[PDB]
């Protein structure tokens, strides 16, 4: 039971690009129809390399069974101290606390690196990740209606907020 | 009258945006826009077919508007963020109350679903605008923004479009 | 300035009574009709007294401003650890703080008197509500939907609770 | 067969009852209750007109089902919450099921516009059936039982009737 939360390498690729398709393709946790090739993913990884922002991985066994990131909330200069983060966990790994150690790890990144406010926006219907956040001390700062559309149905996103400070 | 906006506007538009950069919240930025990246912006936005509306009267521009992306992943694609911008001079006259009015009309026409306003909070006449309009508050993100010294809340304000 | 937060006696219940049948008559705060008598005030006083439940007032100049209380969640032996309390803040003194301060004093008195979980049932137009709950670490633990109808509507539910421990 | 409880089910809804204090989560209640506590009950929900069901099988009452007040205060006027009870004995047999579609008959026949379940969290087959007839998960409250020395979460379940 060899368990491990570290920063992501490019040997991770693949097993991420899983985890991420995987979510495209069966939930709402990521709002696009079309799985991402390899390429986009690894232009993905050069570009958080290049722009300082975080990668972990939870590897248990040889096998990347989640990773997790963060980055710009909104596109102004004077959004600078705010993040927004995402965790993707594989669905054969589900009920082992994944999730929770990479939002903890996270959150620890964040407070070093001096950010004020840390976001999520979470699909009103996922519900596990709503109960992790508010197990973090998120509070909930709103709710926006219709604004994604997936699986034949209108999505909303609630945005949930953490005070570094 | 309120038409759509030529390369010739741009000038003015500038002005009113670095206005607002310099002198409000109502721009999440430091640094005045200088005019070839308010250009770029133009001819992009002329690519991606999103309208750019101005207020003009007795020959000047007094005020602009225009809607995009509200988050870049592909099933937010029924919903736009709007923008308003009106000059601080030109306050009093229903200028941004008649540039949201045709903004509306625009976003129904091309189908869209939800109209999203990012306000600052304290921006009261744009809040009761919005209100007027029967936009929902559907939320704040406290502490989102950092400006004039001081941290920036910023409520979220969506319509309906259906 | 002579503010003062006390628990209530018998010569508050007048000013009480108008705070509550204000609520009554103008918002969705008290999910009833009717204004409430003086009798029914009195009576709802000895029976708050004969059960040791709490009742606060926030005075300030020789005026009631504000009551707040406690009591049972539901009537059934097992919910003995859970309470829910309710706060009510005069229409002339709200942005006063005082909301704030009478559940920062329920919150002491629950914890003092032992239970583990304290409960808010608020409207989900409650906005001011919400988040002064959200502020003291009150979890929305979830919304139920067209429980109440008032003023020609439909009204929501939302539950908030504090874990005490 | 379905029909209405009488005084002479009592004693066997009783005996259903209290297995359900002794031995589940089911009634957050510790002590047994008497047969004239359930007499009082009884004649109580005769005076309020509200329902009570038993599902009655060779002479015996394998279960019983009842709705009544959610939260008591006039505005939650068209809610109710139910709850069934199936003998222990009886379990397989699609009870519960029978039970709550007649209450749900009888709630849209009198009006109402939601009914209410409180579930504990653990007990997943009751989850399931409310889910199989539509319920929408409405919550959950942690922590707010205590019995058999551990802590309780209900979870709240709801149907609208209309």
């Amino acid at each position: 039971s060899n368990a491990m939360i570290r920063c992501a390498k490019k040997e991770d690729l693949n097993a991420i690009l899983a985890i991420y398709n995987d979510a495209i393709i069966n939930t709402t946790a990521v709002y696009t129809y079309k799985p991402q090739t390899i390429d986009e993913r690894i232009a993905w990884f050069e570009t958080k390399q290049r722009n300082h922002e975080p990668i972990f991985v939870f590897e248990e066994n040889g096998s990347v069974l989640g990773f997790a990131t963060f980055g710009s909330f909104r596109p102004w200069p004077a959004y600078q101290y705010t993040i927004e983060h995402s965790i993707y966990v594989d669905a054969s790994a589900r009920g082992k606390g994944i999730a929770s150690q990479l939002l903890q790890r996270l959150i620890v990144e964040a407070k070093a690196k001096g950010y004020r406010t840390l976001v999520a926006g979470i699909d009103a219907s996922n519900e596990a990740s709503i109960k992790l956040h508010q197990k973090f001390n998120f509070k909930h700062a709103g709710t926006l209606t219709n604004v994604g559309y997936k699986f034949d149905y209108w999505l909303d996103l609630a945005f949930y907020e953490l005070d570094l400070k």
